[PDB]
Order: C-alpha cells, then sequence, then structure tokens
C-alpha cells in the first residue's frame, strides 16, 4: 500500500523523480510555461541539465516527507501551509498540483509494480484540497 510504495519510491528516487516529472512535462507540455529552460529538450537531453536533476529531486524528497506524514493519504495542515508559503511557487495554482499527481497515478498504473495507485490518486485530491484551505489559489 501507501507506506510501502513510499519505501519502494525512496529506494530509486533519482530515477523515480525523472521519470515522474518527465512524465507530467510530456502528459501536460503547457506547463512548461513555468519551466522555460525546460522547452526544446528531449527527456534525455532535461536529465542532463543541473537545474532539472536538482530540483525534481528536491520535489520527489519533499513529496516523499509529505506522504510519510500523512495519515489516511491526508497531508498536515503545516506541509500544506509550507507548500503555500514557498516563494518558488509564487505563481503557481492547485490546477498545477493535480496535474503532477495525474501523471504520477497514471505513472503507477502503467508500471509493472503493484503500486497502491488508488492511494495516491486520494493523497492528491487530499493535497489539493489542503494547499486551498492554506491559501493557494
Ligand atoms: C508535492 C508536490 C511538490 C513539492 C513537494 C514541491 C517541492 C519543491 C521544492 C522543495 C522546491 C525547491 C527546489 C529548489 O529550488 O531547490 C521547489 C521548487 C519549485 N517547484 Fe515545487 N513542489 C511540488 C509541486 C510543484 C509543481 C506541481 C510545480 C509546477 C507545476 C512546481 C514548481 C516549482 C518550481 C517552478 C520551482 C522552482 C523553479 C525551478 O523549477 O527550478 N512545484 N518545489
Ligand atoms: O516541509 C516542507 C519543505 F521544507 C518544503 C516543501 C514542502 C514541505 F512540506
Amino acid at each position: 500500500g501507501f507506506k510501502q510504495d513510499i519505501a519502494t519510491l525512496r529506494g530509486d528516487l533519482r530515477t523515480y523523480a525523472q521519470d515522474i516529472f518527465l512524465a507530467f512535462l510530456n502528459k501536460y507540455p503547457d506547463e512548461k510555461r513555468n519551466f522555460k529552460n525546460y522547452v526544446g529538450k528531449s527527456d534525455q537531453e532535461l536529465k542532463s541539465m543541473a537545474k532539472f536533476g536538482d530540483h525534481t529531486e528536491k520535489v520527489f524528497n519533499l513529496m516523499m516527507e509529505v506522504a510519510d506524514r500523512a495519515t489516511d493519504c491526508v497531508p498536515l495542515a503545516s506541509d500544506a501551509s509550507t507548500l503555500v508559503q514557498m516563494k518558488q511557487h509564487s505563481g503557481l495554482t492547485t490546477g498545477n498540483f493535480e496535474k503532477l499527481f495525474v501523471a504520477l497515478v497514471e505513472y503507477m498504473r502503467a508500471s509493472g509494480q503493484s503500486f497502491d495507485s488508488q492511494s495516491w490518486d486520494r493523497f492528491g485530491k487530499n493535497l489539493v484540497s489542503a494547499l486551498s484551505s492554506a491559501g493557494m489559489k
């Protein structure tokens, strides 16, 4: 289930962090509007670019801590506040987060693996609600 999935993802974190973010950017090409540096690059090129590797691993590190601190796929209000109050997310709306989690869930569905995709889908919808509650537009 959800907790084991966090351990699975952490066990190959750099490869999952990259592959899931790339699934997000390729499913939602207009999301590159927040990532000008990424435009006109193939996956393999992105995975050579220093800000890409470092950003993707920092997102997935923090994602997994918020998932690990959740109860029944419901994130802490404190983690939602932190995410809202981040200077880097100045531009962002919950729709950015909804899309990341749709891609994650669809990546998990297509994997050969026994990920609890139901629980990640629930986690993403609960995170979006929390973010709204904490001030994100
Ligand atoms: C659970 C979900 C997410 C977590 C935990 C998270 C976490 C983080 C963290 C820790 C940073 C700081 C990275 C750094 O600059 O060192 C960051 C930066 C950033 N995040 Fe997020 N993030 C999430 C979702 C999103 C989404 C969905 C977007 C855009 C669609 C986004 C866009 C950014 C951008 C643009 C930056 C800084 C500029 C750059 O990418 O280089 N984040 N995020
Ligand atoms: O505690 C944190 C951070 F330090 C960064 C992003 C999200 C989060 F919940």
